[PDB]
């Protein structure tokens, strides 16, 4: 009967997707019907959900999946959680790449980060879902939908968080 | 990876478009929290339509924000009409029906813009940290495109799931009704 909610503040939150996925997707003798494509799927998200065990990266936190869109934050429990987002996203490239070279494909990761205020919360009493509801949570995956292939769109805000770190970011800012 | 195959499930992608514009965060709106109480609200209406005996074949896939995804055809017990088609129909229409219920008691006037499709699927269970069940594949892709490419208050349709739906019953424009 109760609504599970706790407000953070300031939580950094990237919609990290592959939009060629779609395209490659398929369905027919060679891949098995899909079976073939989900597989990879399956360890594209696998891989970088291992990156999650890198102390480097013990500050994030994975929501969950959209189809091959990939849903992480810092923050969950300033700046130095904002920073590790972004390093977090170019692990996320990195692995991505390693599975480029190794099942002959050109993948490219279209990410969007955002920071700021957020409710996490349970909604649903059959298979309730944890997310991140909020406005910082719609505008980070503006920041991703309305992105550049590898590259990090970030909006006008956290650029300038980025840059008291030390991300040079391209002025429709982005990152690499 | 573990994975199942299924032919002919219906699949529905039933969302509330105008949710998002509703969504505000604010002193009078207690900076987001009385909008998720709502959906939470909506969400937890609609599950509890799946435990009526008449859609004991329903499935709720996940909802992704406001958008409910469910399907009837996920029966796992090695069988492989079409009533399951005409089930995923009946049950948009209550989702309809209890949206309405709650548009009347929160004085709001949300619409369900619903997407239907059936076809072969596979479920299948993907990533090591926070594993997510779903139904993959393009019956799934042109159901959530009947949706969001649909109508507010209505139930697009493909041309092909339209004819099964007529062989069932269904008024089918070019819509069900
Ligand atoms: C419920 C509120 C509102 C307005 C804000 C929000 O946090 C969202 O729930 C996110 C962003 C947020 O929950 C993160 C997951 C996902 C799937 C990316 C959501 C959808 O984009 C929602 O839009 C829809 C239409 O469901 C959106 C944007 O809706
Ligand atoms: C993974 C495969 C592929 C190509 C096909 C598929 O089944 C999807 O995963 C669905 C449709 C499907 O899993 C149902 C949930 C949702 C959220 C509707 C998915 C997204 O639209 C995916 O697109 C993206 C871009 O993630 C999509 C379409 O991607």
């Amino acid at each position: 009967e109760e609504l599970y909610h706790q407000s953070y503040d300031c939580v950094c939150v990237m919609f990290a997707s592959i939009p060629d996925f779609k395209e490659f997707y398929t369905e027919s003798d060679v891949n098995k019907e899909g079976l073939e494509c989900l597989r990879l799927l399956n360890e594209i998200i696998a891989d970088f959900d291992d990156l999650l065990s890198k102390p480097k990266f013990s500050g994030v936190e994975k929501i969950k999946t959209i189809g091959s869109t990939y849903m992480a934050a810092t923050g969950l429990s300033q700046y130095m959680h904002i920073g590790t987002m972004v390093e977090f996203a170019y692990a996320l490239v990195g692995k991505l790449d390693a599975i480029n070279k190794h099942s002959f494909n050109d993948f490219k990761l279209r990410v969007g980060i955002n920071h700021g205020p957020v409710i996490a919360g349970v909604i649903g009493a059959q298979k309730p879902q944890y997310d991140i509801w909020g406005n910082t949570v719609n505008v980070a995956s503006r920041m991703d939908s309305t992105g550049v292939l590898d590259k990090i769109q970030v909006t006008e805000e956290t650029s300038l968080i980025l840059q008291t770190l030390g991300y040079t970011c391209t002025c429709t800012y982005f990152v690499n």
